[PDB]
Parts: structure tokens; sequence; C-alpha cells
């Protein structure tokens, strides 16, 4: 086929087969943009390198080489050549954008020959020998995995041993020393094979181990975390190189058309003088602030800050850029839309819309709905803050409060996170191997880098904590200790950081519940405009309906009622009914319930205000409410006048090999109907009350868990509604209610059509839906889980995101049948799933009305909504 | 001429001579609602009546008598007849809306024959009865000033006399029994006089009452407080009678269409059944919650919500209404756009722009501006509620978090707010006399009353936390003391209340700095759209720059200097330059300022990141910075070896007659240059480093105060200019600078052409400049400030509200002059004018730039500016 294209050969629609940087190269291109020349090797050539066991095929290569050839003669110099080489930039990019994650290799070309005419053409023997020992060791990393350890170790044996305090300060004489030290490196990790001198071999082996990365451990785990499909592959760009290590009129430098922290608008990121990117993103020379290139070099900087807004005007949203000044000369190697916080995407699609540069649509569609989550994360009790002892400071790199345990290696963070710690990681910096440890952190404090360093834009991504380039911290890995300012810390310790203002703190600092922006309330006032589906909250109390109706909830789509019967209070009377042996017996102890019910549900329908509300009815099997210690069973036996052995029977005749699939829910009220009886009179005898002392209407909605027979349902709500009639009588009510039932049983779906005939309303229970769809429990299930994920069996996790393939055949078989036999039948969600995106576009796609969430995920409900109903 | 208008001649346009109330009663008279008939007496004849030695003229009479004739002749019946009477409402509103101040008299026209032919051909005693008492406590209180004490101590004895627990349970033998005790008080209080028994003498004596009210202290204060003028008088409307004290099938309420606390749609408010408005806002009958009326009165109910919708949607705006049920007959008694909170104006001006019933610019226009000082009030520390001890519970009336000690009386109330604490009161219920206590309370707790009592409204008004309604709450007036749940509390005693959920607690609870809402955060984007006005802020720490910049602030106005010469480790420097005898020494203890002061200006430089900020020089006399205490003067001495004597000496020497307008600000500058130079270098320096750190522009403002003479101006300015010159080449810098000064004297404004000529901006300082211009110091101008409110002399306080009349012919003719010799001069305002309103519109008519306020004022200003710009 065609597996390479030039850049003038692309644009921004061919993402999906260039990579997102690929296709940005192209439209830099198409725009007329100082753009060093390369080409692209498409994603298709790395599913085919996957599909002739992970091997470049003959016409990958052929092809490759052509583009070479196409670029030397572009150039005027041949690839690597002994004379006067012509050097590459080899970058890796998928059609989806992962920061921190990806491959660059530069000054590819360069040998023991190479760079002999290099230095002779340049003039420059400096130069040309750091640009040796810097592709030396980028390529050994990327192609190979030797640790940047062992190279940085010997960079400083050498500066140190030559009193010099700059890798800028190393004659054209260390480096080829230097580079010497390095190939042996290589050599002593390849087994004594030689670094490549083969121009051509290096390019293939960098080809190669981009295709190959595609699927190492920390890739596949970082594209589970962003949900990202692997079977999209990335692509390879391969560019003509420019230098910003050339000299004091050389530089490199990356940098945002806004601030991805804040969204404030205007210019934000940094830059150092006679640099390769490494050394930016490194931090060992202190990176200057992008505003500051204005004071060294004026003119480039004007140049820079038009095409930058050129690039913002042109794909209408805040850039991240990258650029090099070679010699007082200006190029472009990348932009991209840039990944920024959740309170920096309102802030500048706001501003966007505002400027007119964006519609409200535009607006609501571009932010990313997960990152919503952001907004609700604690910040810190100004009290608690001032009152904080400040033991430091540096850059406030990515947003947020965070106090944790501190741990120094990615592993060990994740590790105690996982026993239930709050964390903090602690590093000289960040590397991509450190992924699921930042992850699993509150926070995350570095020694050294900028704004761009991988911890900080990791961290902006995933929208953690994090200060970094803290110099004044000084760690001790071995030791699994660090000292800063007044002392010495030990792992475990707790500190805090601010990552707005950079400051960290000695312990534990005291957090309280965040507030909402006004651009937050602004685009959910847009969203609300698009979206179709209503959002209701998953709330079992007062105080989560308050906090869910302020974020936009609608009213509730799952008011649990278990804890009604399981508090202190309301304990020993359930466990009186169980132990009894009488119907007569068990409506007696059930009654005395009715009191303590009836009051927790006029305190929910007070606080709804008029707004629906779906009450489940009782869920668990009855040994949960059993006693199941020797203890608490004797002080029952004692209550109830019964022999501690009586007990035990008891509790031993309700134990179940499988609880998940036992007598519960529905098959429950069969057997006890008087549990139900006694549920409704709660009830309905709360919401009528409460009608009268408000005037403000009320339409119950009582559902029955765990169905899977129509009939298993009419034998339910005939007992239901034969109370809630009498209800009504005794009360002098006409109140109206319906009587619905979850859909979480395979076999509910499948016979919805004839469900709905008794069924007013269908919840979907999408997670018991799934554990019986996948055939697994969830608490069982993490003893194979992550194997599935590492093996790449399952990309996501079907628990967290809707399995639409298999699960949402269900959800979408039982919409469509229900309302064949009930056309205006009411559906929503509320499993962990519709707080979800992904599930909740799915929703709105088959048909539901509503999607039911927990109280602090309502804004990426309501935002994944309006966006399902734009995206559809 | 003309005094009297039908409801008919009338409409909203006529509501500076109709009065608010009259011009709405016209316009729903307009619209063919059921309004009873009547007819408005105007503003005019007001002033009218003012103009005549308080009394009214002979032919407003002729004209008064003659519409009642034109009532009778609608109605059938003779006013106040003996056998079948018309009988009146009289109420009195002027073209400001004053909710809880003004006066209603029902059942006008009874009298002891006429209450016979009403009960005969009413078929109803009782209810004749019933009026007639309630018709001379009415006219008693509004007329005469017979406290409602002596009427509610006769009612209770009565009503505890016969066991009986309700006003309603009293037998038309009672009512026929108290109306003659009632009668009996007015003489008692009348030097003997009769109750009036003509209904002409009665509808003559409630209009000069209400002509005479306007004078009252209490309406001279409220309407200060509110800033408006009296000039404007008040109407009187007159009605024929609906009663909603006829029985079981008739009751009277108030409602808003929105809720004028929080803003959220939907109809709010209370009603009896069978009673007279008098009854719902004293609260001894539980108020019912408005939407009740749905049950006891379906029909009634659906017509009043109707009726309610098509008021909002025809004056387009939330309406506070009052209707009245006659037996089964809906009748609207009044409308008018209801007064709330600056949260619920915010909500509902952006809930009418999204339903497309107003536009962004009405929305602007609408919302008062003064009243958004209540989004910045302290809300409580979560932490500290929940760990507060809850007391009671009642109505969250008006929101916020108050806390402070319990006083009784709003004398007492006052009296304690004025010696500085934070104050509470608690009282059965507020009346027009407690206004000045109350609007010194940080929170009102009340004992009776709801949604639609006085304290609950005026509180509205004022942004005031209050709970009211507290029943179990028990006061001992004499004692100063209150029981509610576990104790007693005492005068003076901590307690504190949420005006949101209604809690009340025991002691003192912590309180934060609020946040935003995004209806804020969505106003203010429109009010940017319309203002040309920029915003800056008073501010002099980086501290108060952040918050200011949050608020909206574009900059710095104002950044006052001297707490850097004032502070611990600063004071000694200056001491020791003022006790020199040196220029020499004092050049030398002045530069060991400069690190100081210029690492104040760096850090402000910091926090303002380019945004100017305009830095006045040192403005006060020496005397203010030598030590005061003979004690401090020794330790002095003993520090620069002098003796006690000398240091004294030299204390004395500095001391002035009048402070105000000593040796001091430029004229201290130009004595001791060497000030000035300090200055200059701190703040040239400061800038500089922080541009070269940055890369941030910065054109430094430099403010010299209280000049009145442009060679004095130039004087400072040469040796300015110099320093700045001199650091600049010193850092081989280009950085521009402006210098300008304050207009503070009124020879400054008088020359302002020839200031010109050396000042390249002005700031308005109108804190001075009133001083200067009354001639009166605001710190001695208590002692007769006071005394000139009650007398009217004054109706506005001058160093809150810019004197447009006098002082702003100075600030108009400064910035006019200014612009004739620097056509581009820039102009702002910083004195504690530019936070407010008022002052800021007439800021942006004269042609300022800018105005400047306190951070927290800054969301105050930048509506206002908006408003002005769409005014003017
Ligand atoms: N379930
Ligand atoms: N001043």
């Amino acid at each position: 086929a065609k597996w390479v294209y030039k850049f003038e050969e692309g644009n921004a629609s061919m993402r999906n087969l260039l990579g997102g940087k690929g296709c940005n190269l192209a439209e830099m291109t198409i725009l007329g943009m100082p753009i060093p020349q390369g080409f692209t090797v498409t994603t298709e050539a790395c599913t085919e390198y996957y599909n002739s066991g992970k091997q470049i095929t003959q016409e990958i290569q052929d092809q490759i080489f052509e583009a070479i050839t196409w670029l030397e003669e572009l150039n005027g110099k041949k690839f690597g050549d002994t004379e006067d080489p012509l050097l590459v930039s080899v970058r890796s990019g998928a059609r989806a954008s992962m920061p921190g994650m990806m491959d660059t290799i530069l000054n590819l070309g360069l040998n023991d020959v190479a760079v002999e005419g290099f230095a002779k053409k340049t003039g420059n023997p400096r130069f040309a020998y750091d640009s040796y020992r810097r592709f030396i060791q980028m390529y050994s990393d990327v192609v190979m995995e030797v640790p940047k350890s062992h190279f940085e170790k010997i960079i400083d044996a050498m500066k140190e041993e030559k009193g010099v305090h700059f890798d800028t300060d190393l004659t054209a004489d260390d480096l080829k020393e230097l580079a010497e030290k390095f190939k042996a490196v290589y050599k002593e990790a390849m087994n004594g094979e030689e670094f490549p001198q083969e121009p051509k071999d290096q390019l293939m082996g960098a080809v190669k181990a981009v295709f190959r990365s595609w699927d190492n451990p920390r890739a596949i785990v970082y594209r589970r975390m962003n949900d990202i499909p692997g079977d999209w592959g990335t692509a390879v760009n391969v560019q003509t190189m420019v230098f910003g290590n050339k000299g004091e009129t050389s530089g490199t430098g990356v940098a945002f058309t806004r601030n991805p922290s804040t969204g404030e608008k205007g210019i934000y990121g940094e830059y150092l003088i006679n640099a390769q990117g490494e050394d930016v993103v490194a931090g060992v020379r202190t990176p200057q602030p992008i505003t500051q290139l204005e004071n060294d070099m004026p003119d480039c900087y004007k140049q820079f800050m038009d095409l930058a807004m050129k690039l913002e005007k042109h794909f209408r949203d805040m850039q991240d850029m990258e650029f090099t000044i070679e010699e007082g000369k200006l190029y472009f190697l990348q932009t991209r839309n840039g990944k920024r916080t959740a309170p920096a995407a309102l802030q500048i699609a706001c501003d966007l819309v505002d400027e007119g540069m964006i519609t409200e649509e535009e607006a609501v569609v571009r932010i990313e709905a997960k990152s919503l989550d952001q907004l609700l994360h604690p910040t810190f009790n100004p009290a608690a803050l001032k009152a904080g002892e400040v033991i430091g400071s540096a850059l406030p790199a990515s947003p947020g409060a965070a106090a944790g345990k501190v741990y120094f290696t990615a592993d060990e963070a994740k590790a105690a996170h996982e026993k239930g710690e709050r964390v903090i990681l602690v590093r000289l910096e960040t590397s991509p191997e450190d992924i699921e440890g930042m992850h699993a952190a509150e926070g995350i404090l570095t020694v050294r880098g900028g704004m761009t360093s991988h911890a900080a834009v990791v961290a902006r991504g995933m929208g953690t904590c994090c200060v970094s380039g803290c110099g004044e911290i000084k760690i001790n890995e071995e030791a699994k200790t660090f000292e800063l300012g007044g002392h010495t810390f030990a792992e475990g310790d707790y500190i805090s950081l601010d990552g707005s203002t950079g400051k960290i703190y000695k312990g534990d600092i005291e957090t309280q519940e965040a507030s909402v922006s006004g651009s937050f309330e602004r685009i959910m006032v847009w969203a609300d405009k698009f979206r179709t589906l209503k959002v209701r909250t998953n709330a079992d109390t007062p105080e989560d309906t308050l906090n869910a109706v302020k974020l936009g909830a609608e009213g509730i789509g799952l008011c649990r009622t278990e804890h009604m019967f399981f508090e202190a209070d309301r304990i020993m009377k359930i466990r009186k009914m169980i132990l009894s042996d009488s119907v007569e017996a068990r409506e007696e102890a059930l009654n005395e319930l009715i009191p303590f019910q009836k009051g927790d549900f006029k305190a929910m329908y007070k606080a709804l205000e008029g707004r629906p509300m779906t009450v489940r009815y009782l869920d668990p099997p009855l040994h949960e409410f059993v006693p199941h210690t020797e203890e608490e069973q004797a002080e029952l036996a004692k209550n109830m006048g019964l022999t501690l052995a009586e007990v035990k029977a008891k509790v031993d005749e309700l134990h179940e090999f499988n609880p998940m699939m036992g007598h519960r829910g529905c098959r429950l009220a069969v057997t006890y109907p008087e549990i139900a009886k006694m549920q409704t009179r709660a009830v309905m005898e709360a919401a009528i009350e409460v009608k009268e002392e408000t005037g403000i209407d009320i339409v119950p909605e009582i559902m029955i868990p765990l169905v899977g027979e129509k009939k298993e349902l009419k034998f339910v709500k005939d007992v239901v509604v034969e109370v809630a009639e009498q209800v009504k009588k005794e009360k002098g009510s006409d109140m109206q209610y319906h009587i619905g039932t979850m859909i979480e049983i395979p076999r509910a779906a499948l016979t919805a059509d004839a469900i709905a005939e008794e069924a007013e309303f269908f919840s979907f229970g999408t997670n018991d839906l799934t554990q019986m769809t996948f055939g697994f429990s969830r608490d069982d299930a993490g003893k194979f889980l992550d194997s599935y994920y590492k093996a790449k069996i399952y990309e996501s996790d079907p628990f967290a995101r809707l399995d639409q393939t298999g699960v949402g055949q269900l959800v979408e078989m039982a919409v469509k049948k229900g309302r064949q036999t009930r056309p205006g039948l009411k559906c929503g969600i509320c499993g962990e799933h519709g707080g979800d995106p992904s599930s909740v576009e799915f929703c709105h796609k088959v048909g539901l009305n509503y999607v039911s969430c927990s109280p602090f995920r309502v804004p990426i409900a309501r935002l994944a909504a309006a966006q399902a109903a734009l995206n559809n």
C-alpha cells in the first residue's frame, strides 16, 4: 500500500492515519509556517508491523528510505553522510495526544564518521560532539532501555571531575570523550554489540522501537486510564533537524497560548538558551519563563507570538507549541490543542465564545467531561492553611490541595494507596515508568523540572496537584528520606502541597468541600440548553440530596433503603422479625420500624420539594442483618428469650453459597410480603403528610429490585398497590404513584416487553447487570482483572465503563421491548456507569430518559449528556 | 390643580406622581385585573401640604371627597353610611418602594352606627365587630401613635379570661366588648377626645397622618440608608375594601413569583384563612406556605397562579403580590417588583434572560449595585458549623452567617454596635421603629412572624441574616434574657444564626471568606461588555491585590506606602532620619530603608503580572512617626545617643495645630527631597528587576500627594525624574514611567490645566477633597453630622457618597481643564467614593478613565460602571 506521506500530502482530517502530531505538522506546513520538512510513517504501518509477527515489511522500509531520499534532495545533503550529513528527528504520535508518554530521538544520523563531517561543515566541534552524545543517549534510552541513570552518572562524574558546573561548560574535547563513554555504556549493555553506525539501521531501529513501545506495559495501562483503544496504533514522524544547541543565539522552548492550569489568556511556558528540548523538560538549568525571551531575543519573540496567535486562530483553541531557534531563526516543531485542567477548560471555552471565536455548541463539545471531577476536589480549609507550617515552595505546576504520606518510588506509592493511604510521590523528576504511582497519588512533588516537566504535564492531565522544581529538597532514595527546611522526612510522613501557590507544608493540612466558578455555571447553562437526557442523583439522605440539587440534579434515581434497617436504632426490629416463627410476629416486629422509616422519608420529601425520587425496596438477603459475632448473637438471644444455640441455628439457616444470587430482593418480598407492605406504608404515609404540610405535590416512585419474570413483579406490585390504596383511603388522599423495577437480571431485559406490562418505569441497575452478564462478582474479580488488563483481554474496567458491546445489548433491548408494550415507559440508569461519560452517551443514544449518578458526579453527567445530544 | 386620580386615569409611567403603589394599582386596572376600585391623592398633594404650613388645602380635600363620591356611585353605597356602608383602605406609597415602612389602615368608615348597619347587611355581626376593633386599632396606631402593646394586652386579657386560644375564637359579643375597650384606649390617650365617628374626619385624619409621617425621624433615617430624596413626598391610595376575615372561605396572602432569598423560580410566600393582612405579618397564627392554598382552595389557587404569571410577564420581573380572597372570590390588592437579596437578583436576572423575557442590558440595569456587598459577607466555616451546638431552628427569612452578642431593643443593639460589638437583635417581632438597630445588627432573630413578617422583609432588603418565628424562644424583656432549648441567654451572650437553614447556635461560630456564583460571573461578563470605565483597586499588599484581581480588578489605583515606614522593622530608620540634623544623616538613615521597601515593591509587581499600580508617595506629617510615649521616646533617645529631653523637644517641634493641613505630602518632599528620592529608587529598582526576571513589562505610576500648585508638583517631579533616570542608567533599562498627582486640595482642581502641564495622570483623592471643600474633618464631624441628618440639612453622608452638587463641581472642572492642556490625561478616583454606585456613575459621566475601590467592593464598581454606561 502507501505507508508514508510527506507533510505536504496531509492535513488535520487525516488524523487517524497520520496521528495527531503528523496531521498537525501537515496542517502547519499547509499554512506555510517555518516547519522543517519531513514525513510520516502511518498508523496503518504500525498495524501492518503487528500483523507481520512484529516486523517491518520490505515494502514499508522501501518507502521510508524512499522518503529519506526525498528529504536529501530538498536539503542537498545525504542522510548521515560521512561528509556533510543530514540528521533527523524521529518522533512517535497516535491519533490521540498522550503528553509525557511518547518518544523523541534527536540527531539521528550521527556516527563515528558523520560527526567529524558535521563538525567541519558547521565549523563547530563542540556542537557536533554535544549533538552526538545526546543522540547516543536518547537512542540507548528509547530503542533499548538503558536508564538515563547510567548516562547522567557519567556526565556528572566528568563535570564534577573537571570542576565545571554546567553541561554547557564542557569542551569539544570532553564531549568526544563523553560520547565514547556513552557508546561504551550501550555496548556494556548490548551483550557486546556496538552502537549502530549505519544511518539506515538507526532509522529502522528507532521506527521499530516506536511500534514495539505501543505494547509496553506502561502504554497499555496509561491507555486504559485515558480510554484509548489499542488498535489505533501510532505513527512515526521523521523530520530534518533544527538545533537550539548551536550557540548563544540558539534555543528551544515549549509554550501554551493560554495558561493550562487556570485558563487565563496569555502566553505561558518556558525555554532555555543553547539547549535541546530534553534540557528544558529536565530543569537542571532553571528554565526561563517564556515571557522573558522578549528580553533576550525581541525579534524572534515578536515572530513567535504572531505565529502563536495565528495557530490558536486557525485551530480555534488554546495551543501547546514547541519551537526551536537556530542561530536567530525561528522554527515551529509541533502544535496541538493543549491539555488542561477542568477550571482552565471552562475559562478558556468561555473566553473563546465571548471573543466570537467559537460557538456555545463548540465550547460544550470540546471540554473533557471526565475532567470535571476536579472541580469537586476538596480545597484546603483557609484557616488551617494560614496556621500551617510552610517548609518550602516551588512551581505551582498543577493545581489542587494534596495531603498525604510520602513515598519515593511510583511502586511504593501505589502499593501504599492500595492499602488505603493518601500518598504523596516525591521524586527527583518523574518518567513514563512512574505513571501508575502518579495516578495513585494525591499529589506530586519534585526536585527538578518546570511547568513543562514530565510531572507537570502528566499531572495537569490527571487533574492532580503538583509542585515542581523544589531545589531545596534533598532526597536520599536508599534511606527513603528527604530533607527540606527545618527537617528530614521519612517514608510515610505527612506533607501537604498547594498546587496553586507552590507552597509545601509539614503535616496533613485540613481540607474542606470546594465551591464553583461562573464559567462552570455558564458552561452548565449552555449544556442544559442542548441536553435532552435529564440527570438525577443517587442519594440516600437529605444532605446528599441538597448537594446534588445544588450541582444541577433534577431529582433522585436511586434512594437505597438498607440503612433504614441497619441503623443502631433499627437493626433490632429486623433482627426480631428474622428470628420470629409467625407471619404475625414478623408483621408486629416490622411495624415497629414504621415510625422510623416514615421519618426518614418525610425528611427526604421535605428536602426534595417536589422533585421525584425512585425508592428501591429492600435489596440484600436476611443474613446481612443477623449478627455474625458469637457475642452479638448472644446479646440477641438474650433480648429475645432464645438460647445462643437457637440464634446460631437461624443464622446458619440463612447462610448462602452465593449471596449475590440467593434469597433477596423481589424473591424475599414474595416469601415475606410483610416487608414490602411496611416499606409501602412508610413511603406513602410520609409522602401524603409532606404533601399536606406543603401543598407541594409528590408522585412516589417505588422500585422493586432483582426481578426476572413478569408474574414475579406482579405478585409484589399487587401487595404494594393494596397497601398504597389503603393508606390513601385512611388519609383521604388521591396521590398518584408509580411502581417500577430495576433491570438488573439478564432475564428482565430479555423479557422486558412482558415486564413492562406491570412495570411503570425501568431503572437499569448496571452494576449487577454487568456482574450477571459477565458472570463475575466485582469483589472477587480483582484476582484476574489485572492480569486481563495487562494481557489486553479487556481495555476498560466493566464496572466503571458500560460494556457497550455486550451489556449494552441488554440495556438497548430492554428499552426497545419495554416500549413495545408501554410506549411512554420511563427508563433510567443508576449503576456507577450513570456518572461515566461514554456510558451516558450510550444511554442517550438508546433512548433512556435520564441518568443518575452520585451527587459529586452530577456536573460530569450533565455535560456528558449535552455532548451526547450534540454528537448524535 | 388636579390632586386626585382614579386608578383608571393612571399608568406605570406616572410613578413620580402616583407613587409606585398607585401606578401599579393603575396598571393592573388597565390590565382588567380583579382590583377593587379606588383613587390616588398624588405626591404633589404631599408637597402642597408641606407648602401650606402642614395642612390640607381646601381644594385638595374637596377633590378627595369628590372621588369618594365617585366611589360611592360605583358601589351603590355611601361612605361610612349608618345603614349599608362603603368602607375603604387607605395606604401610603412613594415613588420608591420602602417595604416594611409605609402605612395601611383597613376598614376606614366604621363607627358606632355604621358597624350595626354593616352587621345587618352582611348578616354577620362577628365579622362586623371584628372589622371595627381592627380599624380602631390600626387608626390609633397609624394616625396617633398609641402602641399595639396597649391593644394586644387587652385582646390577650380577654381571650385568656375567656379561656379561648385564638383571636378567631371571639364571639360577636366579645368583639363589641373589645372595640369599646379599644375606643377607651384611644380616648385614654387623646386627652379625653373620642375616636372620630365621622367617616370624613377619619379619612382626612388618615390622609394627614400619611403626609405627616413622611417627616417622622424613622422615615428620615431609613431614606438616608436607602438613598431616597425627601422632596419626593408620598402619595395616598384609597380603595374600596375586600375582606379576608369574612369567614372560612376567605383569606389573605402575600407571595413572590420567585424566591427573594435564593432567586429560585416558583411561587413563594404565605397566607391565612379568615384574616386580614395584619394577621399574616404578625404570625400569632402560624402562616401557611403559599403552595398549601392549592390544597384548601384549588380553584382560587389556579386563578391566582395564572394572574401571578401574567403579572411577572407584563412587568417583565419577579413580582411581590398581595391578594385577598373574599368568600371564594379572588382579589389582587398590590404588585411591585419584589425586593430581593443579591444572589436572588443575579439568579433571577439570569433566568429571565435565558427564558427570553429580558435582554442582557435589562438584566444589568435592574440589579441594585450596592447590594452586591452581600456576596462577600463571610459564610460559616463548615467544620465549625457541624461542630456547633444547635439550640433551636425556625424560618430562614433572610440568608447569611450572623454571629454576635444579643440585645433586646433596637437602641441597645445600635449603641452596642457603635462601641464596636457584633450584635444580634432578638425580639418578639420588629417594627419601623427598630430600623436603626436592625441596620446595626449582624443578624436578626424573632419569636413570631414568617417570610413576610416585618423582620423578614426589611432584612432581605438590607441583605442581613434573619431567622424568624422561633416560637421555642422565651424573651424576658425586663430582665433582658431569653430561654431557648438548653438554657437562658443574657444580654451580651454570643449566639449565631444561619439565615439559609434557619438554625440557631450557642456561641460565636467561626466564619470564613465567601466564594462566588456563576450567575455572578455571568452578570459580570455582561457588565464588562457594557462598561467603559476600567476598575482598579485600593490595595497595599500582595494578598489584597490577588483578592481584587480575582473579583475583576484590572490593577491598582492606590497603593499607600505609609506601612513601609511604620512597620516594626522600618520605624527606627525613619525615626532616625527625623531626629537627625544633617541632610547627609537624613539620607543615610533613609537609605537603610531601601532594601526593605524595594522588597515590598517587588512582591507587589510579582503579584501584579503587568497590571498598573498607582504608588502614592509619603502622605502624613513627621509627627506621625515619632514616639508619643515618654517610654518609647526614652528608648529612642537611648538608641540614638540623645537625652530624653532632646527627643521630646523634636517631638514637640513637629507637633501641629491641624495635622490635616500641616507640613506633609508634597510640602514634605519639598523640604526633604531625600524622602522622594528614596521612594523612587525603591520603586524603580523593584520594577526593573521584576521586569528582568519575568520579561513582563511594567510602567510605574508615581503619584505625589497633596499638591495645590503647578511649580510645587514640578519641584518634586524633577527630583523623582532625576533619580528614576539614574536608576535606569545604572541598570541599563529603558523602562517607561509616569509621574502624576492626587487632586485632593481644591486649588489643584481650580488650576488643573496648569497642574496638567507637569502631571501625567490625576487621581481624585475625594476623601480629602471632600474634607477641604466642606471644611470639616471626618473624625470630628460626628458631633454634628447626626444632628444634620435628623434636621434633613444633609440627606447623605458626604464621606460615603460623592457630593455631586459641590465637590462634584471640582472633580468635573479638574478633568475638563486638565484635558485642555493634556488631552490624553488619564483620570481616576480612589477616595471611598470609588466603591459607591452613584459616585461611580458621576465619574463615568464626567469622563474619568477608571475608578478604584477596596478589593471586596470591586464587583459593586464593575456593575455600577456598566450601569452608568447604559444609563447615559
Ligand atoms: N441488586
Ligand atoms: N491626603
